[PDB]
């Protein structure tokens, strides 16, 4: 399709994996999860959130695979909501 | 086309304006000021980077108007760079 992403717990793709195709919310309450340490977008683009419900500092995911919040450009792996740019 | 935005020095789609269609690493540079104040995003996603080439904070250009920066999540008048969002 044209939308997909993993999401993991731990860096380097480790811990438990989510993969979701639609808009995120809140982690906390979708996923049970407070933070991303790590991601692979197999399809789209996407966008992470600092906060819930889409508010606060935002990161752009337009490449393949994040092995850690650096990588998308973070100081920290807090993230706690993320949609798909449509296109 | 599929990539197109008009910029405006003041609030409101007041004061100078410029139209393009290309990603712009430094305003000051290609357009002679430092501050957009508004814009319509006429085609296509963007995004806004608070220094030039891309660094600092970002902010999803995927609505059609923003009479202030206030409505792209913006604290103050500070960007300095754009691009649009390919897919």
């Amino acid at each position: 399709g044209q939308y997909k992403i993993q999401i993991f717990e731990k860096g380097d793709f480790s811990g438990q994996m989510y993969e979701t195709t639609e808009d995120c919310p809140s982690i906390m309450e979708q996923f049970h999860m407070r933070e991303i340490h790590s991601c692979k977008v197999l399809e789209g683009v996407w966008i992470f959130y600092e906060l819930p419900n889409y508010r606060g500092r935002q990161y752009l995911l337009d490449k393949k695979e994040y092995r850690k919040p650096i990588d998308w450009g973070a100081a920290s792996p807090a993230v706690q909501s993320f949609r798909r740019i449509v296109e």
